């Protein structure tokens, strides 16, 4: 089952669109749920519930306002 409930996200700075599969589409503004970090790639998953890879160099730290 799930493991942890509160963790960490990334909000997509550059639409991208998934050549392949091993790749996932995402759009501007967007964010989603890192799964694996600290890698060339990270892997997101959409909540569409699906996951591929992306270039860290689009993505970027997410943070909120008022969240502790």
């Amino acid at each position: 089952g799930s493991s942890g409930s509160s963790g960490k996200y990334v909000k997509i700075l550059y639409d991208f669109t998934a050549r392949n599969a091993n790749e996932l589409s995402v759009l501007k503004d967007e964010v989603l749920e890192v799964l694996e970090d600290g890698r060339q790639w990270w892997k997101l998953r959409s909540r569409s519930g699906q996951a591929g890879y992306v270039p860290c160099n689009i993505l970027g730290e997410a943070s909120g306002p008022s969240s502790g």
